């Protein structure tokens, strides 16, 4: 830990000049430019078009929005029990700030979908606490938790496993919500949910940032192995817990986006694609 | 700890709604709305302020600068390590999530002011690193530092320490530079030292209103002991390390200032005042 310029002791890590890394530094500037409140987003008419739907379109879209109601909350957790403690670089630490800011941005943007599509105290609050009432959104939050009290799992290791929590546990519910926006529908949901990608390919990148400044991280295979684990929970949570057919799209056609990601997601990281498949949208 | 609803375990902590504390709620809104960047300052016309500028006027306001530096990443530094880990109440961490953000544009703020000043590379490195360079920010900087490895003292006792270090360590500096404003100088450091205190102001309040939801916290006298402690150190550094008669203070009317605030945060923190002096300006 001595050896890496990310993690090892800083004294003018209180400082911001000069800057060391620029490449880093102009990662933080792209969010902070990046910045939005969930007041800009417009959700007034869209509990009609929540009217709309059909039985099942809204039993999907309210299962995608339970498991986003906490998966920021999680990510945000880990940034300041860990990383952001763990990293002693200034600019990182500046980049991880902002993130933090912007994670509970989008917490409180899904809670916002949620109360403005459910009436029903019920349903609700079995949404607000997925994670402990649906299995469907409790693999996924389980996976995610464990890596942050995982103390022996190294920073390299588990900046990894965020990457594919940013990226692969997202993109399978991003695609859907892009799915209705084509098909012109929710536009609260697809307007947010644009916003809330640009942050997130952002949270993508950086991670694989921090991964190119770690000298000793895993190596290929077990990097393969944890991206690979990412993709069958998210294809396993589309395509079974939560079938895309319920909103019209091709499950197979779902499977290979999230491959395609995990893939865009490797050479990000420096490694050679894993599946090779074209992004099927 | 766990008959403290601000630091017991609580399971929804990663969800937003429903809002459980209100009053923290609107802090936090307060702050969203107060956002602002370093790019929006426009020092372009200062450069041939600080030339204007008077030799013993230039050798205060870097001294000021020197402290202001690494000062708001020492907070931020204590915010990611303890206060935003150990509060479990999502209001709040949404709150100290934003001022984690804040913080860092602060810190990128007073560098810029220092590069935009100082050309001179020797003296930059030497502002840069004051709290090894100079015993005049040194003191203060340690003062704070200590509160963050402070391995005993309670969350009340450290948020109450933090309220000092946010007000009463940057009163003095602050009535500084609103001096210079009223005298016609600086627009630059006078414009960003006018965002900043709007800021520091919502951070102290906050401090303050978690204090009034800590159960179990410091007795009154504790309380008056870490403030005078503050008051006294702030006093010294303004009066003896870097008289503000430099810049044409009274070095009395100052030294009245800093209680003054003191007493003010007493107030925000359901006590009486210690020292019953009305503002000097």
């Amino acid at each position: 830990v001595e050896d890496e310029p990310l993690l090892r002791e800083n004294p003018r890590r209180f400082v911001v000049f000069p800057i060391e890394y620029h490449d880093i530094w102009q990662m933080y500037k792209k969010a902070e430019a990046s910045f939005w409140t969930a007041e800009e987003v417009d959700l007034s008419k869209d509990i009609q078009h929540w009217e709309a739907l059909k039985p099942d379109e809204r039993h999907f879209i309210s299962h995608v929005l339970a498991f986003f109601a906490a998966s920021d909350g999680i990510v945000n957790e880990n940034l300041v029990e860990r990383f952001s403690q763990e990293v002693q670089v200034t600019e990182a630490r500046c980049f991880y700030g902002f993130q933090i800011a912007m994670e509970n941005i989008h917490s409180e943007m899904y809670s916002l979908l949620i109360d403005t599509y459910i009436k029903d105290p019920k349903e609700r609050e079995y949404l607000f606490n997925a994670i402990e009432t649906m299995p469907c959104v409790k693999k996924k939050a389980d996976w995610a938790l464990r890596w942050i009290g995982d103390k022996e799992a190294t920073y390299g290791e588990r900046v990894v496993a965020f990457a594919a929590v940013e990226g692969i546990f997202f993109s399978g519910s991003f695609a859907s919500i892009f799915w209705l926006k084509k098909r012109g529908l929710m536009p609260g949901l697809t307007f947010s949910n644009e916003l809330i990608s640009r942050d997130e390919g952002l949270h993508c990148d950086f991670a694989c940032l921090m991964f190119k400044h770690l000298v000793h991280k895993p190596a290929e295979q077990r990097v393969r192995e944890i991206i690979t684990n990412a993709v069958r929970i998210e294809q396993e949570f589309l395509t079974e817990a939560l079938p895309v057919k319920l909103i019209g799209m091709n499950c197979t056609l779902m499977k290979q986006y999230i491959e395609f990601v995990a893939d865009r997601l490797m050479l990000e990281l420096g490694f050679n694609k894993i599946f090779r498949v074209e992004n099927p949208f």
